């Protein structure tokens, strides 16, 4: 269970670094893999101080399988109870070391990243003038643990050696000891300490001195018995033990090793040395390798602050230098990207960097008060100075990562490297009004990407509060408000996959009243008068609830615009005025109802509008005319089945698609509404269940349905039309 399990790995470690046949190392590795991962969670203590030690010596691409050990003790040394990493943070800083010449073959360097996510011989010896007198006071206290053994026998003080008196030449009291024997007490001590003190582990010293005393026949001699059933151990005790043990036990299994090396390569099975010892031959060693550490440890002996981040916090530690070595050698280096170690670094931290932990919200959250702050800020910034330049190594969506972390918005006082940011983003923030050759970064190929609108969407993305000072809604938020709002046509350029791919974020105020105010605001902000945002961002929602068209392959972005600063999610002034929660919401759900519902409107136009009772039976006979509309398609094709491939396959995933949006919008809300209003209503259950059964007698079962399905969720299984029957015969 504890006995030798840890040292098989250190047999196959001093295997594997002399393995001079191939074929064997390889077959060596999984008895080290599997055999740690097999019963027991806590033996990664013995060991690994060798790995560390060989991690700070070097990192051999022949010994990958060091670095793979630590790649999944990543995953599985994390058992149940989730614990610390600071002799896991400093093989970290071994592997930055090892890191930075050549950084280019893969496979071995994914090993060393993601760590810190989710988480003898000995030469000559200067002993100094205080080593004399612990020699002096050995015999003091185990000569009454000799008496104490021998008194229970037939062992006395008597007047000369002799077999029938049974005396000894030994049994003088521990001061008067002969000369014929003196050194047998004092020989197999001082060969342990030069261990110690030769590699420099230390032996210091209390002022208490003189503590079991207190503590537990001529001259009155009786023996203390110093207690045996109490003990601890740690890094320390740990060390010194095993080292002394390691030098008595080890020492003697060299002579026995060199016995068999002067015998010629025998094979017997009597032998043991000490550092792979199991613990059945080791009671009798054990009881005074650790006799005479009590004798040393509880004898007044001892050996071995604002916890900012930087100096002692291991939290902050994994943030502070990573970010700070970002911010001195790529910031510095972005000039070496525009026209060995340099490169391979770069694209190394990088990924340290954007994922030194997973959760970037989390390693911000609350691992400290100021460094969440300071960290977001460089990592902000420093994707800000090489977020125009063309590199290879994309950020793009690791960016929306960091970005994340804001709101998960701290006070920006600090810094306003968000406001460069927001300066480089108003370069083209307007996209449509400066969709040109001179678009953001003034690009043809640098920055003018399909990036740029995926960035302004998702890192653009502050939901949790928008804390931050906004003073430029007036000035710099108000150009692309405003230039964007300058039309209900969005007005796209080429490379046009979607205009609403910006964002969906305005809001009433996050011309006007504030910009009008502008030698006043430029602190009369936008956001603080309600009215004038309301009006100038509502006025336009009867704009677009006025266009409309039979043909719905149109208008297909006329609802997508219309229902960001339409329905619930223009949490400003939502609660305030009841007008863009209740009149815009159900302008901006019956739009759909006339749009999407049409079969020249494909699903691709309206794929993701991601954005009531009296629009709930509406849509409720009208999907119910839809999968009658599926239902009828099903009995045609049932009937003489043409070839599937042309067109019947497709208009069934289409229609699969739509009945499926349509189901999806109604389990956010509008299903519990509709289960409620069954239960509540006889009439409405009716309603209800009669387009739902209609829908799932179609949507029984089907080779065509379970193939379009299927691709349906892997661009993107069918819809759960079973679960929403579920819960209707439930309400009903």
């Amino acid at each position: 269970c504890g006995q030798l399990r840890p040292s098989m790995m250190q047999h196959l470690l001093r295997r594997l670094v002399f393995d001079v046949p191939l074929l064997n190392e390889h077959a060596k590795m999984p008895l080290k893999l599997l055999t740690n991962h097999y019963e027991r969670c806590w033996k990664y203590y013995c060991l690994p101080g060798g790995w560390g030690n060989f991690g700070a010596a070097s990192e051999e691409e022949l010994h990958l399988s060091r670095k793979l050990f630590w790649g999944i003790f990543d995953a599985l040394s994390q058992k149940k109870y989730e614990q610390e990493l600071f002799k896991l943070a400093l093989p970290c800083l071994s592997a930055v070391a090892g890191a930075l010449p050549p950084d280019y073959m893969e496979s071995n360097y994914v090993s060393m990243m993601e760590k810190q996510s989710s988480m003898v011989d000995t030469s000559n010896i200067t002993i100094p003038e205080k080593l004399e007198y612990f020699i002096n006071k050995y015999a003091e206290h185990s000569h009454d643990k000799w008496s104490m053994d021998k008194l229970a026998n037939g062992w006395i003080y008597g007047e000369i050696y002799s077999d029938s008196s049974k005396i000894q030449p030994l049994m003088k009291p521990y001061k008067l000891l002969s000369e014929k024997e003196k050194e047998i007490y004092r020989w197999p001590i001082k060969e342990s300490l030069k261990t110690m003190l030769a590699w420099g582990w230390r032996i210091e010293r209390t002022r208490e001195g003189d503590s079991m005393a207190l503590y537990n026949a001529a001259h009155g001699y009786s023996p203390r018995a110093i207690d045996m059933s109490n003990v601890t151990l740690s890094r320390d005790l740990h060390a010194m033990a095993e080292m002394m043990a390691e030098n008595y036990h080890n020492i003697w299994a060299k002579k026995k090793k060199l016995e068999l090396e002067s015998k010629g390569g025998g094979n017997h099975p009597l032998l043991v040395p000490y550092d792979t010892l199991t613990a059945k031959e080791k009671a009798k060693d054990r009881e005074k390798a650790q006799d005479i550490f009590k004798f040393l440890q509880i004898s007044g002996y001892v050996v071995s602050l604002s916890a900012a981040s930087r100096p002692l916090c291991t939290g902050g530690h994994a943030s502070n230098k990573e970010k700070e070595m970002v911010t001195s050698l790529f910031c510095k280096l972005g000039v070496l990207v525009r026209h060995l170690g340099q490169t391979l670094d770069a694209r190394t931290v990088m990924k340290t960097g954007l994922d030194s932990v997973k959760s970037a919200l989390r390693a911000f959250l609350d691992n400290a008060a100021e460094d969440l702050e300071k960290t977001m800020e460089n990592l902000k910034q420093g994707q800000f100075t090489h977020t125009r330049s063309q590199p290879k190594g994309v950020t793009q969506i690791i960016n929306y990562t960091t970005v994340a972390l804001l709101p998960m918005l701290d006070k920006h006082n600090v810094y306003s490297i968000y406001n460069t940011r927001s300066s480089r983003e108003r370069a083209a923030l307007s996209l449509p009004a400066n969709v040109e050759d001179v678009c953001p970064n003034i690009p043809s190929l640098e920055k003018l990407m399909t990036e740029i609108i995926e960035l302004a969407e998702s890192g653009i993305r502050y939901t949790q509060m928008p804390y931050m000072m906004e003073v430029v809604l007036p000035m710099l938020c108000s150009y692309m408000s405003r230039w964007w709002e300058h039309g209900p046509e969005n007005h796209p350029e080429r490379a046009e996959m979607c205009c609403t791919a910006l964002n969906s974020e305005h809001m009433n105020t996050l011309k006007i009243i504030y910009n009008n105010l502008g030698i006043d605001e430029g602190f009369s902000q936008p956001i603080i008068n309600k009215v004038k945002p309301q009006l100038l961002k509502t006025h336009f929602l009867p704009l677009m609830e006025k266009l409309k068209k039979k043909a719905a392959m149109v208008v297909s972005e006329e609802d997508h615009l219309k229902a960001e600063a339409r329905g619930d999610m223009s949490e400003a002034e939502l609660l305030i005025l009841d007008e863009f929660t209740t009149l815009a919401r159900d302008l901006y759900a019956f739009y759909p109802l006339l749009i999407r519902f049409v079969d020249y409107n494909r699903a691709k136009w309206l794929k993701e509008p991601n954005p009531y009772w009296s629009k709930s039976h509406n849509f409720k006979r009208e999907e119910q005319n839809f999968v009658v509309q599926n239902e009828i398609n099903n009995m045609s094709f049932l009937i003489t089945d043409t070839k599937s491939k042309m067109s019947k396959a497709a208009i069934s995933d289409q229609e699969r698609k739509k009945m499926k949006r349509k189901g999806d919008r109604y389990s956010m809300q509008t299903s519990l509404i509709v289960a409620a209003l069954k239960r509540l209503l006889p009439i409405g259950l009716n309603i209800c269940a009669p387009g739902d059964q209609e829908l799932i007698a179609l949507a029984k079962n089907r080779f065509s349905l379970k193939d379009t399905e299927e691709e349906v969720r892997d661009i993107i299984l069918g819809i759960a039309n079973v679960l929403f029957h579920l819960e209707q015969k439930s309400k009903y």
